[PDB]
């Protein structure tokens, strides 16, 4: 059991999202770049530095959000078959909660 | 309303208002390409960007209730109960409309 | 008790003081492109810009009545009631037109 | 009455002067992408751009009565009562000529 | 003993990585450049100046990180049969600690 | 005569470069200005303003100097037909000093 | 030698220390997309860019005798007796070699 640890203002997510089943028996995996998804924050960057070398801007999002991102820019990375996502909190939309 | 969607940055949610546009044949053609300006209502809204340094964030002229106009492209789709929602940056929110 | 457009940031909204392009055979050769500038009256304005402080909105230099020369590039036309509008970005606003 | 233009921000109006481009045929030719830079002659400056804290408008470097040096690019085009006038930002000015 | 000291925010990386074989016995290179890679960071610079040019940020990585970059805009360079990658702090995505 | 000022961080400068033939006695000039030249400053602008607003970000070159610099998005004017170029501050490469 | 270049700004002047490489047959084929990084050793360095408020300037990172490594790409080449020289901005420069 590894740790990954997101810099600056980067999160690693985990993609809660399964490919789509076509009717005939088919699976097409989401290649889709510009698809955006639903995932939740595994690991989150200390932010990144301001200006000067003063504070860290903190992120909008912690461990355990289900957030909505874009998987553009973002870079693949699978451990025990399981699929994870590191991007900029940038490319997060929003964060869903119950 | 279980889920709950909050916007980051700048970016709020809208529920798009319309409906698909018939065609005399009576066929029904949508907009893919969304480059066409909407008009809708605010949802939800972001916390709003940092400023330059970092200890102040810059709040939005737009809040929930207020009925837009605004640019779907660069916008995602987002639909739930069947209805139509979109988050976009407040960039690309051209005016409020009120009666 | 009527519908009111209100333009956020510096965008500024303008009405059609002019007509389509015209022919000599009659034909009406309207502008998709929308690069050739135009002549219009201010409408409605935005609160202008914030600075950087988060502190002030900068003022924008037209107000309602004025009569600008503009360019219709990035602009976001609007028509309602019948009335051809435009929202674009006040640095689009190349000069104020007076008597 | 004979109405007057004011440009805004940092953009100035100019008036311009162009030779006979006669060509041996008599053939006259414009220059329609204007990539050549002209000389004219400074007729009217706006108030010029507002400063990052908005404190300050930064005053322009040319007056009335300046003559010039620009590029044609990004400039605007406008014809009152057959002179050809242009409406371009000061960046796009590149140098004063002076007796 | 020639050593290299990156400018500004850059690092020296040590690619751990090894080239896999086809089942033909051939081998694949990847040049593109836009797969994620792991590595070792071997040096890193002072860091970006500030905007008011007077101190330094300092950077999140140190010698001995294990990292997870982008070779995207890197730049190769082999010494002694090591393959070692000069790339911006930007583009390390996390550090990765056992 | 008449004396040419540059504006902003622009400056005036006097092509010293002339044609070379070819073997034959044809002549090649540089339409796509994409070599750099070497002339003399003959005029220079005030400078850029300050983002603030309140000074004038000297130049690095005075009249007289002698620099290498890019034709590229630079102004041919040609007066006495003396031929001179208007280019930005930033296209100077290098001032040539004995 | 008599001559000197002085490098404007954050510029440096970098003497190429790169070799030609024969190919088996005799004939020698040399770079053209100048994308390849290169080694070199710094001859002249610029005084450096001024900040944003004008009043420093930042020193460069790099001095006369270093041995650097370095991107071609928007380099300026300058021969003089023979000897191959590069003028780039000193965000180019990669890392510097010591031993
Ligand atoms: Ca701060």
């Amino acid at each position: 059991k590894v740790n990954i640890k997101p810099l600056e203002d980067k999160i690693l997510v985990q993609a809660n999202e399964a490919e789509t089943t076509t009717a005939s028996g088919l699976v097409i995996p989401d290649t889709a770049k510009e698809k955006p998804q639903e995932g939740t924050v595994v690991a989150v960057g200390p932010g990144r530095w301001d200006e000067d070398g003063e504070k860290r801007i903190p992120l909008d999002v912690a461990e355990g959000d289900t957030v909505i991102y874009s998987k553009y820019g973002g870079t693949e990375i699978k451990y025990n078959g399981e699929e994870y996502l590191i991007l900029s909190a940038r490319d997060v939309l929003a964060v869903v909660s119950k």
